[PDB]
């Protein structure tokens, strides 16, 4: 694998997006991952829609949290997941208005990374594409984060609590990290991103629940 | 449906079994859901293996805990799960033994019942059989429990932490209640089981997190 690698630059990343208050981070960070493999798989960049994922994967429990395994095997079994323009996020939960006529992407399964291993995740994202992962990103530290490599020794990699996307991979100032896609707006981090420590323990659980789909 | 039925007394609960230390609840309680259904297909009632989810199912974390409904999908895909005697149980996650030879049991898919449905839940387990749940068992009061039918307002239904079997559902001296089926051996509570309140605000989250196996 590369010494580095920046899916944002090849294209296979859409805008930053909000979840606002509703806990959908899972459903981002799979719409993240999906539109990564479109990409590659397609050619087109398109937004694919978390609130088809938030309000049918009955495995998950829309705004009060939920797994990307589970999102992932919804798309599969449901053959499709809509583009966002034909199911518009609002950030509450509502019944299930999946339209096939807007179908956007297919899933054929998806494969999870060893746990904690963090060289299997950057052979993963190397060689796939964008990756869903979890973190622990209840600091206060990670909340206020700005700029350079993110490491702070009270993460806790037992305690995930949100999803995101690792983009990305390198080193900056001799620091190697993870680069990082929230869903907490572009004004959040920069603009949108957090470079987090890659290689320091598995740090804030980054490789410990990660995960991308099949297409 | 029916003001009671005791699944017990149809044939379809296999022993009570002992978990260990091992945090492989959630197995015990998908193979006690899948045991029911293979009786009221097949007419015959065998032990499965827990074990065989706890080494297997990639999606779920072993020893370290998972879901049911993680573990259905795994039968559904792998195309079966092994008998208790084709794949024994020893309270610690190995590689996946999986030996299709020993195959006991298939599964076509999995329900989930509406969350926090008490009502939904009663017909259900009148209709399919035993079913999976989840509960709060953090509470000493109910590590201790040995009769009646268990009520203790500290019951947190948002605070989900142990997998169990609802294999009936009546009423005793004017109480009505859950048949739960633990996995802490035949010693504790009544015989491995427990009487839990039912339709008293789904306490300890009794259909917060219930499901079944299709067969
Ligand atoms: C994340 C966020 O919006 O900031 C959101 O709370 C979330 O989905 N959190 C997850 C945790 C990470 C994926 C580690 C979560 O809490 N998942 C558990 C959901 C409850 C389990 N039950 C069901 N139905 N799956
Ligand atoms: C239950 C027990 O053995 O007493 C055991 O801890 C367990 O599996 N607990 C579950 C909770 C209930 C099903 C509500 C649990 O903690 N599940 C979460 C597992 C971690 C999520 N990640 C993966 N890989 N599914
Ligand atoms: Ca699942």
């Amino acid at each position: 694998a590369p010494d580095s690698v920046d899916y944002r630059k090849k294209g296979y990343v859409t805008p930053v997006k909000n979840q606002g208050q509703c806990g959908s981070c899972w459903a981002f960070s799979s719409v993240g991952a999906l539109e990564g493999q479109l990409k590659k798989k397609t050619g087109k960049l398109l937004n694919l829609s978390p609130q088809n994922l938030v309000d049918c994967v009955s495995e998950n429990d829309g705004c009060g949290g939920g797994y990307m395994t589970n999102a992932f095997q919804y798309v599969q079994k449901n053959r499709g997941i809509d583009s966002e323009d034909a199911y518009p996020y609002v950030g509450q939960e509502e019944s299930c208005m999946y339209n096939p006529t807007g179908k956007a992407a297919k899933c054929r399964g998806y494969r999870e990374i060893p746990e904690g291993n963090e060289k299997a995740l950057k052979r993963a994202v190397a060689r796939v594409g964008p990756v869903s992962v979890a973190i622990d990103a209840s600091l206060t530290s990670f909340q206020f984060y700005s700029k350079g490599v993110y490491y702070d020794e009270s993460c806790n990699s037992d305690n995930l609590n949100h999803a995101v996307l690792a983009v990305g991979y390198g080193i900056q100032k001799g620091n190697k990290h993870w680069i990082i896609k929230n869903s907490w707006g572009e004004n959040w981090g920069n603009k949108g991103y957090i470079l987090m420590a890659r290689n320091k323990n598995n740090a804030c659980g980054i490789a410990n629940l990660a995960s991308f789909p099949k297409m």
